């Protein structure tokens, strides 16, 4: 079966390819902003929203990957094939957990309809020719 | 943060830990079951429940992990080291995903309440020493 | 003064002496169960029941015994001369705690009367010669 | 599993520590108190209150500590011992079982509220410069 | 600007100055008292009063000062000079904080009115020469 | 006890770590802007708000620190350990009294809800990757 992480939220993996893969801030910055003012709500015993739910399942699925990145560093004796794994997890796999972490946190902050309009408005700027492309990128705010 | 992926659904991971590793069925059976009787809803653009939502995020997160073991096979060289990683994903985290994949799917066909009532009732079964322990474990009916 | 901790709950110590001392699960399994099902109620500012109160004062009694049971190692220079310290109280005395932790937890999950009828029922089961009756045993559950 | 045995009784462990440790009477005193005014009430088969319940469990928990302080001593002879053993029991948790055995015994004979009103009413009286305070202590009435 | 931290609460610092230095109890007792019977409200996200708000800003500002005397101990070298700073914080500003810490805490357990009525009534006591002065100072009751 | 200066105002010390420590204008600029159009209200005999109250207690607690910075300069004979103190007070301790002074004055100027939204909107810009990070930072205004 072909599940899309963003389908139920009115988005799609298509629409998020609009954003360049070198947008989405670091996983550090994301998780930090999560525990900023959602720390309480995330540890709450009640699913505040479908957004909150996915954010929890994403944060933990990432946590499983940091437990993997540690066990690999302390059980793989060959450091040529040990640092080939601890790189892929913190780089390539981290990208999917950056899009997901951005999307859900941005929604809890600004609103899912505001986010979906941002994804579209960005796809006008990013696809606007460099000559007329305005100096400032569109940024989510209030 | 300290996030229990079961706190939402009236459960805890401590309650889910009592289950022995030989309890949950294979990840292949866990995904064959999911697609067999929830696919239409899982691929749907409707947040059918908090249960469904978390199931998707789990099925996907695991699909991420099988992309890792596919990459490790054809990018990691040392055959004794690439089968140390491939055996960790396939086993140690696999149980964590078998615990979660089972839970959300179970509560979909029996309800969160009937499931939690089981976990408790099973908890007191396995906690009973084998001598006084009833011959067969309690089994989950729709009741 | 002879205070029976089970008296106010419709039972006696003479009764829980019936379930053969190796029937009650391990203290950790007990405590985990208390965390899994009653943690929130145990940290509440409301005396949820006479059961909750006694169990709070019991987990903390053993919380005064871990700490003291289970003690000597960070303060006793002498590692040995404890053949039946040791332990021992964690065997011939730290069994009272397992009885209480079971009784109160079981009653909070199944009901005071349900447990008092199970105390009796299972009591007559094990008291049979290991003979004809039966294969299965009485067990607290949700049938 | 952070359990405060005073929380259900509208108090905290911090508030009991607010009183000086030379305040709560000896355990031999406290145990003689219950058997004096409540012996019938405690050996009673109905939980007269949450206090009666907690106090019964406390007296037995202490009885298990004078059973341990006796069995450490009744094969040994190396130091005392009764050295770093039957002193610690009768020093550190001894204070705790003086604090607890008092609190509950008091509320039965005074009133849950009057007890808490007093714990504060004392506690700070002793924390008051002598030149400007009542001659002797403030003392529980009702 | 000229801000009197007492002008808000119907008082003045001149009225608060009449109190001799031996009057307010120690800063350690002033913080032990605060946490003993206001902590739940002090840590609360509710501006319980203007009194509470100012108390927090004072308890914190003092916690800042004990971070200064902790830093001065292990960063200032000259032992005769680092004990000149440590003695200033612990004494001269400490009295200012004992004046303020006492005031807001006092008005919390007796009301702003009963407190201000005292400060006046005490003001006329201490202002009386010892010969004609009543033997014991007036003491603050809940009245 | 663990008091948070910002908890009651709907904020938290977490949320203010969003802002880089080299934001918050000088203490001079802060106190000057305070006496600009709040001079009257701050010296008023009535607590205009909980914000006004904390601002008063913060300005004075700072004033105590400038009395300390002076007494140190004229009673510490050793100028190696005298200028080690008058630096820490005007630098490290001054930072906490800059966040506090900014936060409360900004609220009295723009509104506590507007400020809390600024702290969030800033935490999007500051955490937005330098490549797409728009030339102008979000600034509080009207
Ligand atoms: C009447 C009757 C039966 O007794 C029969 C036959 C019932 C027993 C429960 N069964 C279903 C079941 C699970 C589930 O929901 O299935 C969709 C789930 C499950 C969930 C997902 C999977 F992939 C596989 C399973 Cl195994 N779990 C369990 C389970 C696990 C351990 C012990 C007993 N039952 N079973 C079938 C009906
Ligand atoms: C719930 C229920 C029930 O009460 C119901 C319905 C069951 C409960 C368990 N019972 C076992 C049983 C006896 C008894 O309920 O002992 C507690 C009694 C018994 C009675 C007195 C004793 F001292 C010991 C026993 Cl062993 N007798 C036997 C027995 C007789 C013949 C062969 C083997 N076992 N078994 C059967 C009934
Ligand atoms: C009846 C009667 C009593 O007379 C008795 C006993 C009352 C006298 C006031 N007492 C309390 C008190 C202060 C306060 O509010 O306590 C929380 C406050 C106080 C406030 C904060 C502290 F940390 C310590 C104190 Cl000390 N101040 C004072 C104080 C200061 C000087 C002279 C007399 N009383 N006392 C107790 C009741």
């Amino acid at each position: 079966m072909d599940i899309d992480p963003y389908k139920e939220f009115g988005a799609t993996v298509e629409l998020l390819s609009f954003l360049p893969s070198d947008f989405f801030p670091s996983v550090r910055d994301l998780l930090d902003t999560a525990a900023a003012l959602y720390r309480d709500a995330l540890e709450s015993p009640e699913h505040a929203s479908p957004h909150h739910t996915a954010l929890r399942q994403a944060i933990l699925a990432w946590g499983d990957l940091m437990t993997l990145a540690t066990w690999v560093g302390t059980n793989l004796e060959d450091p040529a094939s040990r640092d080939l794994v601890v790189s892929y997890v913190n780089t390539n796999m981290g990208l999917k957990f950056r899009q997901l972490l951005w999307f859900h946190i941005s929604a809890l902050t600004f609103g899912r309809e505001t986010v979906l309009e941002y994804l579209v408005s960005f796809g006008v700027w990013i696809r606007t020719p460099p000559a007329y492309r305005p100096p400032n990128a569109p940024i989510l705010s209030t």
